[PDB]
This record gives C-alpha cells, sequence and structure tokens, in this order.
C-alpha cells in the first residue's frame, strides 16, 4: 500500500527452517491471510530463508485436479497452493523444500504474474526404489540386490513393496544405470524387475530368485518403479505470465513441471537433475521433467538442467478430440479419448481450431472458429469428458464421423518456443518432444547421453491423442553425443521426425513442414542421424558428424538418412569425420 512490494520474510511470520515441524497447515493459514488483504493491483512477496522446511499431508489443501498427462486420482493431497493470487513471487535462498507422502508440492491454478525462484523441491522417500546389484547368477537367475540407504521397504508374501509416508507400492518395471557414468545401460530401456518370489538375505539385501538378465553385472544402479503419476511437482493451469528463475525439482510422482491452458512461461535455470556429483541418487522425476499441454503465448526454457528423468526433458503439445457425433452443419460432439488426459476446458470461443482425417493424419485446409463449447455432463460432479462445440462457419459433409476418424487441433492454444543453453542427459525415452505450429527455435543445446533419440516430432490422432503437425522449426547449433543407447518408441534416428500415421500408403498431403537442422555436431557410434516421415520442407545443412566407437553399433535402422514421404529436402555443407557427405 503505503509499500511498492509488501515482502514476508517467512520467519517473521512463525515458519523457520531446520524445524523439522510441519511447514503445511503455517503456510497454507499465512498465505491465507495474506491473500484475503492483498488486492489485485498489490505485489507481494513469500521469503524463505537458507536450510530445510518440512511439509506433510497433514494440514494440506484438498483439491479435485485435473492434469494433462497424469493419473486422475483424487483429491490431490497439495502442499502449498497458489490459487486466484495474483502478482506474487515465492522466493529462497538456496531453500529445500522437502515433502512427505503423496503429495502435490506446488500448485498454481487461474493466476497472473506469479514468479518462483531459487527454490528446491524434493520428496524424501521417492516412490522410485534406489537398487543395487551386488551378485548375478546368471545360469541359475539369482539377483542380489542392495536398496539405497533412504529406501525402507516391506516384504509381503515373498513380493518387495516401497513405502513412505501413508503409502506402500510394488515397483513393476526399472531402467539400469551404468555404475559411475550414470549413464542407462546399453540396449536396455525398460526391463523387468524381480519384485515377485523375493526374500530378505540381510537387511536391505533382497534375494530375487527368478531374475534373468546378463546385463544387470555388479554394480548395476536400477531405479525400480511402477506407471503410476499422479501428480506433478509443480502443476500450473491457466497461468498469465508465469516464471521459474533457478528452480529445481529433484523428485515427483509425476513431472516435474506440468503446464496446461497457460499463457506465457519464462523459465531461467529449471533443473529437473541431482544435487550433483556427490547425489548418492541416479534417479529423478517419475515422469517428463517440464511438459506443456495446450499453452500459448510464448515458452523461454533457457540454461536448464535435466538429468536421470524417467522420461523426456521437455514435451511441448496439445490434445486432438475425437468427433463422436455430428448434431448438424455448425455442431458436433466431440471427446477426450485417452485415460491420463481429461477433464480441463479445451477452448474459448473465438479459437481457431483446423480438423484432421485421423487414418491417413491428413488435414482439412478449411480452418473454423469456436462459436460455443459447452462441456456436457449429465450430473453436476461428473469431470469434463466431452464437449458441444459450435462453428462459425458450416462444415463440409466429408467432415462426419459416420465416414471416417476426425479429430480436431486448436491452433489457438499452441505455444512459440525457445529451448537454448540447456543440458540433457542419462534420461529414459527421448530427450525433447516439439509438436507445434508456432516458431520453435532449438539452439545450443548439449545432449549428453540420453537414452533413445535426442529429439523427436511426432503427432497421433489415433492412441495418444498429441497434436503436432510442425510448422517451423530451427534446430540449430547442439551438440548430440551417444544418443540412442536403447530402444522406445518412436526411437529410429537422433533426431527423429515420426508422426503416427496408421494409412502411410495412402497419406497424399504431408503433416509436418518446414523443418531446418541446421550447424549440429553429432557424436555417435552408430549410423542413424535423421528418420524423418510425413514432411514438406526439410533442411539439413553445415552439420558435423563424428564417428566413435564408445559402444557397439545395433540399430536395426542402418541408414545415416531415412525418409519416408518426404518432400522439400535441402541438403549441403554435411560432413562425416571431416568428409563431405552430398545427395549428388
Amino acid at each position: 500500500s503505503e509499500f511498492n512490494v509488501k515482502i514476508y520474510k517467512l520467519s517473521a511470520y512463525g515458519i523457520k527452517p531446520n524445524s523439522g515441524k510441519n511447514t503445511t497447515p503455517l503456510l497454507t493459514s499465512l498465505l491465507k491471510e495474506i491473500k484475503s488483504k492483498t488486492s489485485d493491483l498489490d505485489k507481494v512477496i513469500i521469503q524463505f530463508e537458507k536450510g530445510r522446511y518440512d511439509f506433510y499431508p497433514e494440514g494440506a489443501i484438498k483439491r479435485e485436479y485435473y492434469i494433462s498427462n497424469h493419473d486422475q486420482d483424487n483429491p490431490k493431497t497439495v502442499g502449498i497452493g497458489i490459487e486466484k493470487f495474483n502478482n506474487i513471487t515465492l522466493i529462497g535462498k538456496g531453500t529445500d523444500l522437502m515433502f512427505h507422502g503423496r503429495m502435490l508440492p506446488l500448485a498454481l491454478i487461474e493466476s497472473s504474474n506469479v514468479k518462483i525462484k531459487d527454490l528446491n523441491i524434493d520428496f524424501e522417500k521417492p516412490q522410485i526404489t534406489q537398487v543395487k546389484i551386488i551378485s548375478n547368477d546368471t545360469t541359475a537367475g539369482n539377483i542380489v540386490f542392495e536398496t539405497a540407504p533412504w529406501v525402507k521397504y516391506k516384504l509381503k508374501d515373498s513380493t518387495f513393496y516401497n513405502t513412505g509416508e501413508g503409502w506402500e507400492m510394488q515397483p513393476t518395471s526399472g531402467i539400469a544405470f551404468e555404475n559411475g557414468t550414470k549413464h542407462i545401460i546399453f540396449n536396455s530401456g525398460d526391463i523387468g524387475v524381480g519384485t515377485k518370489s523375493v526374500s530378505e538375505v540381510s537387511p536391505g539385501k533382497i534375494m530375487a530368485h527368478h531374475w534373468k538378465n546378463k546385463k544387470l553385472v555388479p554394480g548395476t544402479v536400477i531405479a525400480m518403479r511402477s506407471w503410476q503419476r499422479p501428480a506433478p511437482g509443480i502443476f500450473v493451469h491457466k497461468g498469465k505470465n508465469i516464471s521459474f528463475e533457478n528452480v529445481k525439482v529433484h523428485y515427483a510422482e509425476g513431472m516435474g513441471l506440468l503446464a496446461q491452458l497457460t499463457e506465457n512461461i519464462y523459465m531461467d535455470g529449471f533443473g529437473v537433475c541431482l544435487r550433483g556429483k556427490n547425489d548418492p541418487r541416479y534417479f529423478t522425476t517419475q515422469a517428463d521433467a517440464t511438459h506443456f499441454s495446450g499453452c500459448k503465448g510464448e515458452i523461454v526454457s533457457k540454461n536448464g538442467l535435466y538429468e536421470g528423468m524417467m522420461d523426456d526433458a521437455i514435451n511441448i503439445h496439445g490434445t486432438y478430440l475425437k468427433i463422436t457425433k455430428k448434431l448438424d452443419d455448425h455442431t458436433v460432439i466431440a471427446n477426450y479419448m485417452h485415460e491420463q488426459s481429461y477433464g480441463f476446458d479445451w477452448g474459448n470461443i473465438r479459437d481457431t481450431v483446423q480438423f484432421i482425417q485421423s487414418k491417413t493424419m491428413e488435414l482439412w485446409d478449411a480452418k473454423n472458429t469456436i462459436a460455443s463449447i459447452k462441456p456436457i455432463l449429465r450430473n453436476s460432479t461428473d469431470p469434463i469428458k466431452e464437449f458441444r462445440i459450435e462453428f462459425t462457419k458450416a462444415l463440409d459433409p466429408v467432415i462426419d464421423p459416420s465416414k471416417q476418424d476426425i479429430g480436431i487441433e486448436n491452433l489457438s492454444w499452441t505455444p512459440s518456443v525457445v529451448f537454448t543453453g540447456n543440458t540433457i542427459r542419462n534420461n529414459r525415452a527421448r530427450g525433447a518432444l516439439f509438436s507445434t505450429p508456432k516458431p520453435t527455435l532449438v539452439a545450443n543445446n548439449l545432449f549428453d547421453h540420453t537414452s533413445g533419440c535426442a529429439i523427436l516430432l511426432c503427432g497421433d490422432s489415433n492412441g495418444w491423442y498429441e497434436t503436432g503437425s510442425c510448422r517451423d522449426i530451427t534446430i540449430r547449433d547442439n551438440k548430440f553425443v551417444n544418443a540412442l543407447t536403447s530402444m522406445y518408441q518412436f526411437t529410429s534416428a537422433i533426431i527423429s521426425i515420426y508422426p503416427e500415421i496408421p494409412d502411410l500408403t495412402n497419406q497424399k498431403k504431408y503433416f509436418h513442414s518446414g523443418i531446418r537442422i541446421l550447424n549440429n555436431q553429432f557424436d555417435t557410434f552408430d549410423q542413424p542421424i535423421l528418420y524423418a516421415k510425413s514432411v514438406d520442407g526439410l533442411v539439413f545443412t553445415g552439420n558435423k558428424i563424428q564417428t566413435n566407437k564408445e559402444y557397439p553399433a545395433f540399430h536395426s535402422n542402418k541408414k545415416r538418412f531415412l525418409f519416408e514421404r518426404v518432400i522439400g529436402v535441402d541438403f549441403s555443407d554435411n560432413k562425416v569425420d571431416g568428409k563431405p557427405i552430398e545427395m549428388l
């Protein structure tokens, strides 16, 4: 008021570091009061000190949230709820926010001009279980594994459970890592784990009686997990002008940062990573580091570190609805198709939409405009699965769900992207997924031993229902070091342009266009550099390919360049081991 900013040092308001008390009910009561006073014009700062603050489920808010690309288990146990609260900055000074149990650490809901700064999010007991191979008898298939120090397990009926505060989970798969390098072991990917038929040798030494894998040599560290992903580390819904400066998420039961329906996002020094060379842990998030579902405006993600995640560093995409019924020339019923992306809005009046022929992944050039959109809900308390959309223009009768499978992309909720000077390494699946028609720069990044392919441009309106016909994308001045040591969906080359197209031989229209790959360095042991399916306009120029033998060549695709349904190729000034490689 008489202050430009009101700054609350948290310690002046009964919230101290290293107290080991439950900070949840306190920060919750305090933010509720600061909000009930501060006007929308009013600028607020919440300030944490050097040290550790522990949050537990007790006294947390219970919100029903629908979160793109996550399990829809409700309610969510929310540690810090920033809801309908503007011009607010949470800052720390090497601050460690430590969570317990199954929680959503930080939720930013329907808030504008929120900045989060110099703060670190972690759980004490990750649902991921770290173990070390002690002995592997390849003949008998007996493996003895050592639980890491922080791990509290429980055997019942010869079954290995990992535990924390109010939770107990049996791991079903894992990722294996090289000792030391923390790389993912060559040709491993997702592997089965011996959590069935087990018995305790000695405390934290577990004998797996039926586990056969010649690759899990003594010393191998294994991140045992399930497929569960009920809550991200930071969830952002319907934000405008959101900032993250020097914020690290070290683990969460879900994605590091999941932002949806949010209009501008600025990230300098974001990390989903380990605490350095001394971190005993090999693993970070249970899913994607950073994920942006149906965002718009400008996304800047720069100078970040992403390591050891159970998925990609960044995935930027929309959701295709599937048309289930045409009511008239102007009105359709359209549906959310996937179990992990439903329950949140899809569009607003005046949004630009285009339609897609799901089976051949072909766009109709005829765009439209949403005139009306209302979710269809049989009971008050039902999640959004189904909309009734009205368009301003009338639909060509070729757009009838009873003739073929038809999808809708919202071209209005598409962000532009700057993804520069980041480091991605030692992570499961791909490095980076980009699915946006809007201009996209991917520059001066380091892809250091990603398990799968460095970059994936992929759309699909049949299985995952994730939009992404790309139209404008420069991948320049990057460094790709020994990518693709392991196979995962779509991992055909270091850079894979792989849309999911059920019927490619009958496709007439190219799905992706305007892709530029210039002045990159590829350090590789294998052959595949670029795979490209359904592209019109593909520039590959001034790139440098440097061979090494750090691992054996193995990929089924033995071609540096593999094109399927690709026109518009421009290919000059490229080299392999300093020798020119020309098309002509």
